[PDB]
Order: C-alpha cells, then sequence, then structure tokens
C-alpha cells in the first residue's frame, strides 16, 4: 500500500447552487436542498508510483503538502457550481488530477455536516428561519469516489457510493427474534415483541455514475429519501430480526429508484433490557448485520 | 463533603400520561408531549450524617446498595403516574425519604433522552409513525431537584432547576462583534458580518416549585418552547455579541412565562473561521459566557 | 451569575525549569519534573460588576475578547520562569488583573497535558530520551486558583485546589462488599472476592496557599506522589466498600502531607460482571460514586 | 455481502498462562507478559451461503445469536490455556466452524485491554503490586484472524495480522519539513526544526502463520517492541518527513524480525501550532496522514 492525504477537512459554504427538480417519493416529503448551508467534511487520499522516494528517500520534490491538499479543498468548494456532494468529490477528484501529473489515483470521502431549520416569528407568523440554523449530530448524508489516471491519460472513476450514516431508529412494538438456535451457548430469551433498537448506515451505487452528481436532479437519489424509506419500512413490518427488515428496506429503495444497482447496509442491535413497562441500557457488546441487496 | 450515589440510570418508559393542558405561546408549535417513548437518564446523590461510619470504618449496615438504587429510580419510573421529568424527580425523591429515615438529603438530575417522529406511508397516505422514533443526540430538557429532611420530620424541597442542553445554533448573517479592547493581547479582527454560531444550555426556575410538576400543566414551561423563543430570539437580534444574544433571550423567556423567576445561561462560542463564501472549524479554544436574567 | 471566558486553551512548553528539591515519601519514587515539555489544558473565567452593560446593552467598551485571553494565556507560559501548574496559575491571574484594572474576579483551571518517556539506543546503549515522549490519555494532574481585586486595588488568592484526575484502578482480589441493606430493592448479591475497579479523582488543599507554588519545593505535594499513595493503599487494604477505601487513602495522604488542609475524593465504581480460569466483562452503564472529604 | 457478528464482546481473564522465552531486540527491555490480567475487546464477523434465508424470509433456524457469540467468545476465554491474543483468536475461531458446521467463514479482531503495574510499599519496600493495576487508555495491541471452512470440511487461516493502535509521540526537535510542492495551493511555510507528532498504527504479517500464536515464543513479534522500534527511530533519526520516518521504523521492524513477510503504517501528523520559551498549542482539525507498507 501508498498513499497519504488530508483527514477532517471541514468546509462550510453558504448560498450553494440550490438542489431542486427532484423526483419525490411517496415516502418522503423530499424536493430538494436550499443550500443556505452547505457543510462537507471531506477525506483525501492520493497515489502514484512516483511518490515513491518520498518515503524511501526523504524527498519531498513531488510531495504536495498535506496542507495543501486541505487549501485545494476549501477553494473549490468555493468555486463549486454544483448541487451535491457527489458532484462536488468529482470536480475536486478531476481537478487534482488535471493539476497534479504525477498523481495516478485519487479517493475521496465526503460527509454532510446537517443542519436543521429553526422557529422566528415575523409579525406574529411563525415559520422557518432563514438565517439561523441548528447544527445536527444525528444521520448524515455521504458520499465516495475513486478516479484513476489510465495509461492513455484518460481520466475514469473505478468507485462511487453514495450513503446514510448514522441513523438510530426504535420501534417500540410489532417486532419479534424467535426461532433461532438454542444450544449450549444459548441464553437470549425469545421474544415475540421487543422493542427493536437498530443503528443502520445505508449506502447506494447507481447504476450510471453520472446520475449521482445532481445535474439531471431527477434520477438523483437523495439521502433524505432513503431516510424516510427506511422508517416506512420500519413501520409497516412486522420484523422477525434486523436481517429480515433490512432486506425488506433494501427492496423498497431499489423498488422506488431503478436507477440504483446495489443498496448496502451495516446494521447494528442496540435494544434495550426489559427491567407500565420500563427498560434500560445493555451491557456494551451489540450485534450487527451487513447485507447488499441487488437491483 | 460526604455523598454518594448513582450515575447513567438510564430508564425508558412506554406510554406514560401524556402532558396534556399546556400554554402554546407564539414562538412554539409545542402543545404538549404524547409520551408513547419517555427516556429519561438519572443520576442520584445522597446524604446523612449517619453514613459517616460506611467511611470510617468500613460498616455497611446503612449502606443502600447504589446498585439498589438503580432499581429504585427504575421501578419508580414504572408507577410514576405524572407527566414530567420534573414531577417525576419529586416522585422519586420523597418516596427514597419516607423509605430511608437515615437519609437527610437527595439531589436528583434527571436528562431526557430525546426521540423524534418519523414517517410512514399506507395505502398511499405518508404520516407520522405511532411505533418507530427517531434517536437524536440534539439539544434534550433537563431537570434538577434538591430535597431535604427537616429536623421536624417534614420534606422541603430546597432547590429546582429545569433547562435545556446542547442547543447548537448558527445565524449566518445579521450577527458583529467590534468595538472591544484593542491592546497588546490583541489580534481578533473586528467583525461587522460573522455567522455567529453558538451552543446553548439554558436553566429556568419557577417562582413557585409546584409549577415545575405539571400538575396544572398551565403554568408548566416546556423546554421546547424555550428553544423556539431563543431561536426567535436570535433570528430578530441584530446580534452584537453572544453576551448581548443571551440578554435578551432571557428577557423574552421572562417576558413570555411571567411564573419564572429567573433564566440561567451557559454558551459557548464556536464560530467558523472564514477562508462562495467558505468557512472552516477553529483551532480548539472556544469562548464561554454565563449570565443570571431575573424577573 | 456574570462571568465569561475562554477553555480548552491548550498551551505546549518546551524546556521550563526543571522541579527538583522535592521532599519524598515512603510509597513514591517521585523525585521532580525534567520540564522539557509542560502542557496544559487552560480554562479562564473573569468577571466584574462593570461588565453588566456588555450583556444589557450590546456595548464592547470594557470586553476583553476571549480570544486576548488565549493569547494572554500562551504568551505568559512562554514567559513564566516557575515550576508548576499551581505557580503558573497565579502568574497568569496576578498578571491580567493587574493588566485589566475593571475585572474584579478571576477563576484558571490547569489540566496537565502528561507525556511519558520513551526507549532509543543511540551511542552503543539504550537510555531514556531527551527528545521523543509518548502522549499519555491516563491519569493527569489538576490545579485551581482563584483571586480578586479589593477595593485598595489589592489582589487576593481567594480559593486554591490542586488534584489528580482521571486515576483508573482495578484490583484483583482483596476486596469485599457485604452485609449492605437487603431489602425490596436489593438485587446485588453479597461478595466477599470481587475485583473492585474504581476510577479516582483526588483534590489536596494547602494550608498555607504559598506551598501549592513550588517555590520552595520541599513543601510541594505532587500528583505523582498521591498516585502512589492511592496505589499503595488499595494494595494494602482488604477494602470492605470504596467508601471505606478512600478513607484510607485519604488518611494516608494528610499523614504523608502535614502541610496538607484536606483531601477530597470523587470515586466510582467501574467493577465488572463475573460471568477454568476466571473471567468477567463491562457491566451495564450505571454506575456508583462516592464524594468525600478527609480533614487534617 | 452477507455476514453478521458482533462486537464490543469485552472479556477479562485472571492469570492467563504468562508469555515468557521470547526472543529479545537491542530497542527493547521487553522480555515477556505475566498475565495476572489480560484483557481483551472482540469482534466477530460470521458468513455462509446457507445464511440467505435469514435476510431474506426471516426464518433464523440457521441463527447463532449473535448475544450466544458473545457467550461463545467468553467462555472460551475462560479455558484458553495458550498466552496471546493471536493464539486465542484462533482457538475461538476453529472451535466456531467447528461446533457451527453451516458456517463458511469467521472473521475475528482482538484489541487488547492493557494494564500497568502499580507500587505498593509492604513487608519494608516498595514493589510492583501483584494486585493492583491501572487501566491504560494508551496505545494497545491487535491481532485479526480469518478462517474459512472448505469444501471437505478442513479448516484454514486465510489471513493473520497483528498489531499495535494508538501509538502518540511527539519528537521535540530534529525533524524538518522542507522542499515541498510550492504552488498556488501552498500557503504551509518550511520548517527545519518543527515539533514532529504522529499518532501511529503498525500491523505486521508473518512469513508464517504459526509463529504468531506464541506456542514456541523464540518466533513471537510482539507489540511492545514494535513500540519500543518506534521510538528509537524517531529519536535515531532526523527526519524529513513522517513517510520518511516510517519507512524507517518498517526497514528496522523487518531487520529485527526475519520471521515477519511485510509492516503496514496509518500515521496522523498531530504537530502543534507554535505561537521567551517557546510554546505551541493545538491546531485547526484538518490532519495529514499517511498509509505505507513495507515488504521483506
Ligand atoms: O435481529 C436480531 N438478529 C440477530 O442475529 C440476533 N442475535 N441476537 N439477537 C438478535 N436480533
Ligand atoms: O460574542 C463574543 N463575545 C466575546 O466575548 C468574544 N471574544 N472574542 N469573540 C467574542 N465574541
Ligand atoms: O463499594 C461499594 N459501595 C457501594 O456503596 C456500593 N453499592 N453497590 N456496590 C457498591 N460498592
Ligand atoms: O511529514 C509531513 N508530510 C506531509 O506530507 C506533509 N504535508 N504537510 N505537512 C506534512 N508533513
Amino acid at each position: 500500500v501508498m498513499y497519504y492525504g488530508k483527514g477532517d477537512v471541514f468546509a462550510y459554504r453558504t448560498y450553494l447552487k440550490p438542489l431542486t427538480g427532484v423526483r419525490t417519493i411517496p415516502e418522503s416529503p423530499f424536493s430538494g436542498r436550499d443550500h443556505i448551508l452547505f457543510g462537507v467534511n471531506v477525506k483525501i487520499s492520493v497515489g502514484g508510483t512516483k511518490l515513491l522516494t518520498s518515503f524511501t528517500k526523504g524527498d519531498n520534490s513531488l510531495v504536495v503538502a498535506t496542507d495543501s491538499m486541505k487549501n485545494f479543498i476549501q477553494k473549490h468548494l468555493a468555486s463549486y457550481t454544483g448541487t451535491t456532494i457527489e458532484g462536488f468529490l468529482e470536480y475536486v477528484a478531476t481537478s487534482f488530477l488535471k493539476k497534479y501529473s504525477h498523481i495516478e489515483k485519487i479517493s475521496l470521502i465526503g460527509e454532510e455536516i446537517p443542519f436543521e431549520t429553526t422557529f422566528a416569528v415575523k409579525n406574529g407568523n411563525r415559520a422557518a428561519s432563514e438565517l439561523v440554523f441548528k447544527k445536527s449530530r444525528n444521520e448524515y448524508a455521504t458520499a465516495y469516489l475513486n478516479m484513476v489516471r489510465n495509461e492513455d491519460n484518460t481520466l475514469n472513476i473505478t468507485e462511487q457510493q453514495s450513503g446514510l450514516a448514522g441513523l438510530q431508529l426504535i420501534k417500540v412494538s410489532g417486532n419479534s427474534f424467535v426461532g433461532f438456535i438454542r444450544d449450549e451457548y444459548t441464553t437470549l430469551p425469545e421474544d415475540s415483541n421487543r422493542p427493536l433498537f437498530v443503528y443502520l448506515n445505508i449506502k447506494w451505487k447507481y447504476k450510471n455514475t453520472e446520475d449521482s452528481f445532481g445535474t439531471n436532479p431527477e434520477n438523483y437519489v437523495a439521502a433524505e429519501q432513503i431516510r424516510d424509506i427506511a422508517t416506512s419500512v420500519f413501520h409497516e413490518t412486522e420484523t422477525l430480526s434486523i436481517q429480515h427488515l433490512i432486506y425488506l428496506i433494501g427492496r423498497r429503495i431499489l423498488e422506488r429508484f431503478p436507477q440504483l444497482q446495489e443498496v448496502y447496509f451495516e446494521s447494528q442491535n442496540h435494544t434495550w433490557d426489559k427491567i407500565g413497562k420500563v427498560y434500560t441500557e445493555p451491557r456494551p457488546p451489540y450485534g450487527f448485520q451487513c447485507f447488499t441487496v441487488t437491483q
């Protein structure tokens, strides 16, 4: 392995071009993003055989400083004329490879720093403020992009993946976990009605990576919409396990968004122990599941 | 000092009696709490001169196990018939002192564990779920109560305070910080238009402690309402400092709730450095302010 | 209440004057501090009635910017010629009140950012490096100071406290917790031999505030020494409770340091749950705690 | 992708068989591990085509409960008779695949929960306690293992890797970063003498997986020894970059441990910003990093 880069490149832009014209779906009110405030945390990794002597000889001649990579990202956010994190990563990646001919590969992560609307009163009327926003430490959209320079000097996206991270959902009833293996190691009781508490990371890949950019917004899949599909499916499903739940969420996603090729899940079980009905936090060990649904 | 207790007593109650009958204010849609899911994180501390030999001699005869205090709290959440964290603390405090004659003082903290509603579709109709909720790591309500046993064996609440913790607000424009002292230690440039980013912890005390319990809901002050006052005042104010903002928030709160005696603020400055406009995270050191507005 | 200030003022100084000439105790090999690297995390709070209109009117005329307080602290660590965090706080506090005559009260916290020695081979042998240090996220020393300006413009310290925070100690045997109240709220089994795991914050106050500064280092009480008393007493004692343990630690501290007026404990119980060999695991989140003062 | 499992399976064992008979190196005094307290945090992931209907149909007939996996791990730590985390993972993995014939693959991560010695006075002298230990939140050893079941029901290790995580080292002088690209994105000054502060995660792979277990301890590579190589090479080296340093650390590791095939680094730059004495402070959050393998 040989690469290097910069992490935790926070960048906040005001008044990015708004994202409008999205295709709505039944599960979600989402219809675009005002982009009064657009926050992203970027990580950049780069590689190329020509970097070898920066390691083996201490030769910094071909080292773009990681501090300069941070400047590069923040300055490109000031000039970005598009409307999504996905498109912003493509802009940064193409621009970086065009600038630095000795770089052969670039990997980018962008994580949304989300902000929510707040109430303000003007002339007695309460409505969403256009100035004051609330920083959210809950779920957030993500985007990943890998681009390479080929032998013929063409640039090519070899991987692209969008996502929703940090979704923590609890359903108070209508969940069971029964029928699992009972042997010398099994102490868990069957439960026909548990308050299933899952953490979800959900990632999707497009059949056509250009759909991820938002330039034709009707083909863009929004993390907000994915969130609302997950809650809808959770609500309507008498779940039989987390495994069963996440399969059904994935099927619904792929039904609503035929332009997607796959949906990938990382889920964690954080269900409370049962002590009106009162529950409490469990000991630290947590179950998890990882599963891809394909179109 | 001599006391002991139990922290991080998480307890989750389903279907607590709903909080209804509250007074609604223009700044906030708040009109009560459904209480399908009621989460609280409780800290209990107890004292009394008869505890002395548990320390000085290793005598456990008068030690209620801290583990038992956890059981006490969780069982009392199961039997609580009221509608507020503040009232639940009074229930626990009175019950504990009635149970254990050798305890002279009990302090309680209750911190809301907040859950937000989610969307679900049924037969082409999208609505709030009554089953699926989203765990929030953003702002949360708080309550504090200290109760003592007097020499005539009556019980007396000696301090009560409610609050809202963890509110993080950024206003993109309409904020200035100018006119401060410039001397050998001053490098901060004056700024007539900064995207002020404040963390707020807001606490209030009632003129009459009974109003905190929710027995008469018309007199209850909800943390949700405090939040929306704070965002509305931030929106409308051309801020001149954080100090200036929190004073005005406090005045508005006391105007809206004449049953309150005081509002106390703990604020922090997390405003980004300026690099379309793009900003980035500052170095770790953070400004802060602490101020009481009284009625 | 009315005050404001700056938190998380990190400041790393190289080659501070070393702390030597300390007085030893049986429980500790501590003999001083090299101070090749001296890290401290400072919080400053200031007050004064003349700050009122910065809140009530948005008048910044008498506001020292909190950013300037950061500069103030960092610049004073560069000029500090003493040997302790405690003395550094007195230097900052006196300097700040002299500089800003409208400020009536200043409160300072300083938390050590500790670094540990590492090994290097050079010139034929392995020895402690004078250049490479390891950042520790374990226990750390603390200091607290409050100073006021009186009507006549003199300055006075009104509270001083030193401490050791974040000490996490587990003793695998030789601890019991029996004989506690067993009633309708009790499900805890009695345990005659538990692996007691305590978190300890330990804070001490001097009879004479001057002794906290290090100027006469023989009167200084080092957090390293307090750590070593705590581990020794934990080892020595067949404990009967955390309560029992911390009283005994406190008594040993005040016996070893007669210049101390008192020692205050915040302890927490993190003892593991028991499942050929003995195995334990992490408990549920709820944690017991004790707060207790032993006085001279 | 299809797998499921259990994370944060903390397990603490007392009086595991000690690790001794190790082979020493010049950079390190490491001579073994007492194992009075042996703490590990385990993550287990399992897979197999026969699990499909647990997702597609909600059929749990072939689901080992993740809670049962936690019991499996903890009980196996009680019966483990070996001396390393690496060997513990092999014991768990082999045992789990033998128990559950429908599971085709298991991956395990084991992270050390490290404890440090403390001082106690008893019977006239101060010495290391055999009972009281200090929980450390600094660097820690790691182990990774993947095992598969073949068509003929034999089991094979398919990947093994050991490591040291969380090592945070600052060298106060004797580091430069100069000569890098200065173009329209460059605002970093050249620096001929910086206090380079790196975080290091170092992972190694053996030529022969058996050498990772400790059964013949002379062939085991201890994380403690890797730590001490890293601190020695950092001290010895007038560093020209983090990239330069980690290559030199990796070369030394491979020279000292010919039984290793390769060593892999993840480093992060956390060097302080410079504000009488020299004073530095914490930087803004963005951090540089490097990922690099040195092979034998
Ligand atoms: O949904 C669940 N899936 C599982 O695999 C499992 N194991 N224990 N509990 C569980 N719940
Ligand atoms: O609102 C502010 N108040 C202050 O006191 C301050 N100091 N620096 N920046 C500041 N901003
Ligand atoms: O040492 C202890 N003190 C206590 O008060 C207590 N309560 N539960 N366990 C305990 N252990
Ligand atoms: O050691 C370093 N390597 C780098 O690549 C770099 N970039 N900025 N500073 C740096 N330091």
